[PDB]
């Protein structure tokens, strides 16, 4: 298991725009266009994205360049946030991947925020990070996905991913 795995198995893959979980036009393995209210405006973005005029539809190489972007913009901001960056150099590899999951999802600025429960990952208390991360609008309104993720900081393995 890796990243790459971990997160098309909790975003999925969809070649048309489709709305995410909080109703923005999104496309491919969970890429966000915009916030915008308007399909144009999220075409518009698409086109510039992808390089032409797609018309609402990629193809699933395009798709697959648009997460290999997305991972590395996620990790570039990690190691760029001084908040983020010293937590993550504290992990084991595989709480890396939950780290850099919950940045894809919610972005740096988000995850930053989470200063009690960044405290105690870097302490290495599991388990309380465990039930501070679970009180989040993040865990109530993504509970499955969230609970994947915080799973995965509590034991440091893949065991939530796997079967899926
Ligand atoms: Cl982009
Ligand atoms: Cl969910």
């Amino acid at each position: 298991m890796n990243i790459f795995e971990m997160l098309r198995i909790d975003e999925g893959l969809r070649l048309k725009i489709y709305k995410d979980t909080e109703g923005y036009y999104t496309i491919g393995i969970g890429h966000l266009l915009t916030k915008s209210p308007s399909l144009n405006a999220a075409k518009s973005e698409l086109d510039k994205a992808i390089g032409r005029n797609t018309n609402g539809v990629i193809t699933k190489d395009e798709a697959e360049k648009l997460f290999n972007q997305d991972v590395d913009a996620a990790v570039r901001g990690i190691l760029r946030n001084a908040k983020l960056k010293p937590v993550y150099d504290s992990l084991d590899a595989v709480r890396r991947a939950a780290l850099i999951n919950m940045v894809f999802q919610m972005g740096e600025t988000g995850v930053a925020g989470f200063t009690n429960s960044l405290r105690m990952l870097q302490q290495k208390r599991w388990d309380e990070a465990a039930v501070n991360l679970a009180k989040s609008r993040w865990y109530n309104q993504t509970p499955n996905r969230a609970k994947r993720s915080i799973t995965t900081f509590r034991t440091g393995t893949w065991d939530a991913y796997k079967n899926l």
